[PDB]
């Protein structure tokens, strides 16, 4: 059982994470609303909305009626409802639905951020290890499958003393080993932190950001930011 | 009678203007929420903090307790409680108050964006018509009163508003390029139908500015403004 993209990102900021949240709408007129009121705090920002389902390959995903992408870049508050109203009442067809597509009924509307790094970091239960383990890349946005088959290099698989950790130490060695430097090390250190916070005290099966971003803040500084996330139950 | 900073702010956008209006809010509690909200769609930014009171120099000045400023940078939600609490309840004095100072009992909460530059401009009405008066300098209000010579004024046909040849003009004069020329044309043009149509003495945006969108795209916006009736 997974949760959707904004309830987790809300769950991983209660825990002390960086993630964008953005605002959830239930309507074309209310994600519209969002981006207007968010123009009186960024003015001028563009926007992004994201279809709500539970299913995988969203961003990639084309609507039935034609509309390439779960994931859309607005620039508009009026641009917004028209993506939205294409969205909300409609089916989103994704490589993990099938043909038969899924229904969407609410979108996330977040702004627009400047995206420098995209990395992948799940954690999860491994079998082999009979611990969990933090599985991360430099490589975000991409099958994890296909980084372990075609470029192993740049995986990191990382055991943790289940409640005895993980250590500070691991996770710098993490940070760095993601090509992570400055300040955004020990931001990275405290944001997985964070994710395994959520994965421990809510008895999750899996939390997994794909991706988690390097992003600029609207006077440019960089930061640490969950840009999608998955949390599984049972 | 002046309208407060977020007001005027929220009757230009009415108009179309871009202005950054920020949230209002009357508590320290309240401000802290609307900044933790902020970092929902724009995770990481800063926060400015500005106190919403009927008086002028309010960036230099002081509260009782040795807070300095009316205008203030916050990193966080918490620090954005602490600078509002220092602010809500409590008295500015500034140049313009004496020491009798103003009470605040509001501050506008908005996010932090890099300012590029800062021009003042102002529509009023004296015994003739409506006049436009801008400067490309940046304490810029007084500098108008006391050096008015520095200002650019643009006289209005009442009858036909101003003209598009005004307004590119004017804009060009304060040394705006490329498209912030007609970004800050349409600005204007929102300026004047405040003015007009809601029968105001005087619109004074001080400091207009460019700003960049959390993008970098740079943007003319409305980053203080008083309005008179």
């Amino acid at each position: 059982m997974n949760i959707h993209e904004w309830q987790s990102k809300q769950l991983i900021q209660k825990y002390g994470g960086r993630a964008q949240s953005g605002e959830v709408a239930f309507s074309p007129e209310r994600s519209r609303d969002i981006a207007k009121k968010l123009w009186n705090q960024f003015p001028g920002c563009e926007f992004v909305v994201k279809a709500q389902v539970l299913a995988g390959g969203r961003g990639k995903g084309h609507w039935e009626h034609g509309m390439q992408g779960g994931v859309k870049l607005a620039k508009t508050p009026e641009e917004v409802y028209e993506i939205a109203n294409e969205m909300i009442g409609h089916k989103l067809i994704t490589k993990q639905t099938g043909a038969k597509g899924i229904n969407c009924n609410k979108v996330m509307v977040c702004g627009a951020v400047d995206i420098l790094k995209e990395f992948y970091l799940s954690i999860l239960l491994d079998r082999a290890m009979g611990c969990p383990v933090i599985i991360a890349t430099s490589q975000g946005g991409m099958g994890i499958e296909e980084v372990a088959q075609k470029c192993p290099e740049c995986l990191f698989k990382v055991p943790i003393s289940v409640k005895n950790g993980p250590t500070n130490e691991q996770l710098v060695k993490l940070a760095k080993d993601l090509g992570l430097e400055g300040d955004l090390v020990q931001d990275c250190v405290d944001n997985v932190k964070a994710l395994y916070q959520v994965f421990d005290k809510c008895d999750s099966t899996m939390v997994e950001i794909n991706p988690l971003g390097v992003i600029e803040t609207p006077t440019d500084e960089k930061v640490i930011c969950c840009l999608d996330a998955k949390i599984a139950f049972d």
